[PDB]
């Protein structure tokens, strides 16, 4: 008797809404980063026509922010940007306090461990980067031969996950700074990656929009769904056994137990032409679980909750 409710927006962006975070510290607090080279926090208070407000701006990268995080504690945030840095944010003022250079182009992902000790980023450069949380480059990982779109630590001796658009998917083992599998399997360039809350499947997608399942300690593929579409972000609910795609034509939510479509989320857009209408590219659950951020073309965030029938 549950289903996904479409409660409100967040509007403040003026570019694409290319990625989305929250924290289990500050479950009131959305991090957002967007094509107009910011990022912005959201205070959280889901009431009526606006679910929520925002509090501060980002301001300090000279191209696209593509992808975001927060710390645990909600204290910190990490941005990756097309400028070819990374940069860490004070929340609290929105000032940054530290730059990652050392990139040879794009910045197109970042990620942290739980422990906030390490910072990951993914670049166009093909290369996947480990740095100090003072923003020292550690080492650079080579074993991509094109654009790397995604990194990813999976939960829990640190291991992280990438895709990129030669079409693997490779986890590695930061002790040794080394590849620990090979997952070979997609026909399409692969624009996200993620692993589920308990760190043993991972989940990727890209152009064809085929989502492959696969289990990391087997070190092999499980099953693949069909989404269709291109998709381009994906989330794994934190307590249910749920997997978003944000894919061109709506967010596809699966039920991987037992397997079924919970829904396609598809707002209905102005009187854009069919031809125009937006898509989501991000996406973001709240750390209970019971909401859903998505970022949209539209510069706009909508925000989805599991309500009773
Ligand atoms: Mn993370």
């Amino acid at each position: 008797n549950e289903v996904l409710v479409l409660r409100g927006t967040l509007e403040g962006h003026n570019g694409w809404v290319t990625s989305l975070a929250t924290s289990a510290g500050q479950p009131n607090l959305l991090l957002s980063a967007s094509r107009d080279k910011t990022l912005i926090s959201w205070k959280l208070t889901g009431d009526d026509q606006k679910f929520g407000v925002p509090v501060r701006s980002f301001k300090g990268h000279s191209h696209i922010v593509q992808d975001c995080t927060l710390t645990a504690d909600g204290a910190y945030a990490l941005s990756a940007s097309w400028d070819k840095t990374l940069r860490l944010w004070d929340v609290a003022t929105g000032e940054t306090y530290q730059r990652f250079v050392g990139h040879k182009s794009d910045v197109m992902s970042v990620d942290i461990d739980k422990k906030a000790s390490m910072i990951i980023s993914g670049s166009r450069d093909k290369t996947i980067k480990v740095w100090t949380i003072k923003g020292q480059c550690l080492a650079t990982l080579l074993g991509h031969n094109d654009w790397v779109s995604q990194v990813r630590v999976v939960p829990n001796s640190v291991t992280i996950i990438s895709a990129g658009n030669d079409k693997m998917v490779k986890a590695w083992n930061l002790n040794q700074f080394q590849i620990e599998a090979d997952f070979i399997g997609h026909n399409s360039n692969i624009n996200t990656l993620t692993a589920s809350p308990d760190g043993t499947l991972i989940a990727s997608a890209g152009k064809d929009g085929e989502i492959m399942l696969w289990n990391l300690a087997a070190k092999k593929a499980m099953y693949t769904l069909s989404a269709q579409d291109e998709v381009f972000s994906l989330a794994f609910s934190p307590n249910r056994y749920w997997l978003a795609a944000a894919t061109a034509t709506g967010i596809k939510v699966f039920s991987l137990d037992p397997q079924y479509l919970v829904d396609d989320l598809r707002p209905e857009f102005a009187g854009y032409s069919k031809a125009a209408e937006p898509h989501a590219v991000s996406l973001a659950w709240s750390a209970d679980g019971q909401t859903l951020f998505a970022g949209y073309t539209d510069n706009v965030i909508r925000v989805w909750q599991v309500m009773t029938a």
